[PDB]
């Protein structure tokens, strides 16, 4: 009877179409929706925070209970800042299933609130990661079928400044 707030972190680099089924079928489900943007100091993404959070609000805006932010430190001391519900992966694959459960019980153990709920894509999205999509559009592929039409505008944006 209180209101759910769900985070969905990731690097989202770039969203895919992948990521906005998740997004989408979370909407339907909980009352707000975060998607959360690891800025990743130390970790190196092709496109910057600003990119990233644009592609999402470009692909998701058009949802009225999703919100998008950027964070970095411990995704438990956000999950508290941000009085949430749980926390929302996708999972693709085995490896994927393994590393998240892994993740989710020491997640418990740092914050005994803390929850992690799993949904698996729709077979039209299984094959898709973010990874992959880099390096098609490195190796000038065509990435139109896996990305919203904006993160194919901004790869060509950078196949523009060269790459
Ligand atoms: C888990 C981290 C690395 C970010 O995840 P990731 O690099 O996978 O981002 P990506 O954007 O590719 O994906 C986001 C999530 O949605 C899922 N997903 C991606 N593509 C798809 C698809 N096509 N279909 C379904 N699910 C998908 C992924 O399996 C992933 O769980 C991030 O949460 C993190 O580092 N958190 C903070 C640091 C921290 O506290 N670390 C250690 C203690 S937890
Ligand atoms: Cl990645
Ligand atoms: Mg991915």
């Amino acid at each position: 009877m209180s209101k759910t707030r769900v985070i969905y972190p990731g690097t989202f680099d770039p969203i895919t179409n992948g990521h906005v089924d998740l997004v989408t079928r979370a909407s339907r489900m909980f009352d707000e929706v975060v998607v959360a943007i690891a800025i990743g100091h130390h970790k190196n993404p092709l496109f910057s925070l600003e990119e990233r959070v644009a592609l999402a609000q470009s692909s998701l805006g058009h949802l009225s209970n999703v919100e998008f932010v950027g964070f970095d430190g411990l995704l438990v001391n956000f999950f508290k800042e941000q009085k949430a519900t749980a926390v929302l992966r996708g999972l693709r694959a085995v490896s994927d299933f393994e590393y998240e459960f892994q993740l989710a019980n020491m997640n418990r153990q740092l914050d005994p609130h803390f929850e992690a709920v799993f949904l698996t894509p729709s077979e039209q999205y299984s094959f898709i990661s973010s990874t992959l999509i880099r390096e098609i559009a490195r190796l000038k592929g065509d990435v139109t079928k896996f990305v919203p039409q904006a993160v194919v505008e901004a790869f060509e944006r950078k196949h523009q400044q060269g790459w």
